[PDB]
């Protein structure tokens, strides 16, 4: 019952500063572009110890499944090859890239009837809001 109140199937509904934040991991112009227009859904499932998280927009469809505090490696939507750890802090799910000597945060938590993501690299904090499809 390892991330009960995550499961299901999310749609965004909000974003904030989300372009400066792939400015500030090094996202190109053209991505930017693409990606910032996007309204993914986002799908959350749990089997066993195995959570599973995929997005899926017009722009990228991404889908990465792990096991709470044991790395593996992702495919970005932009593109980073990258190391990922994600563990539950305090009911929050907290998600560390690491690539090319660089480190981003994602973290998920549920707040009232919204799943609220945030992302941060370095000062740079995106809010991306979604609510129950
Ligand atoms: O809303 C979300 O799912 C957040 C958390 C995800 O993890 N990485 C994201 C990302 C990064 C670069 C690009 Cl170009 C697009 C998306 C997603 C945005």
């Amino acid at each position: 019952h390892m991330c009960d109140a995550f499961v299901g199937t999310w749609k965004l509904v909000s974003s904030e500063n989300f372009d400066d934040y792939m400015k500030e991991v090094g996202v190109g112009f053209a991505t930017r572009k693409v990606a910032g227009m996007a309204k993914p859904n986002m799908i959350i499932s749990v089997n066993g110890d195995v959570i599973t998280i995929k997005s899926e927009s017009t722009f990228k469809n991404t889908e990465i499944s792990f096991i709470l505090g044991q790395e593996f490696d992702e495919v970005t939507a932009d593109d980073r090859k990258v190391k990922s750890t994600i563990t539950l802090d305090g009911g929050v799910l907290v998600h560390v890239q690491k690539w090319d000597g660089k480190s981003t945060t994602i973290k998920r938590k549920r707040e009232d009837d919204k799943l609220v993501v945030e992302c941060v690299m370095k000062g740079v904090t995106s809010t991306r809001v979604y609510e129950r499809a």
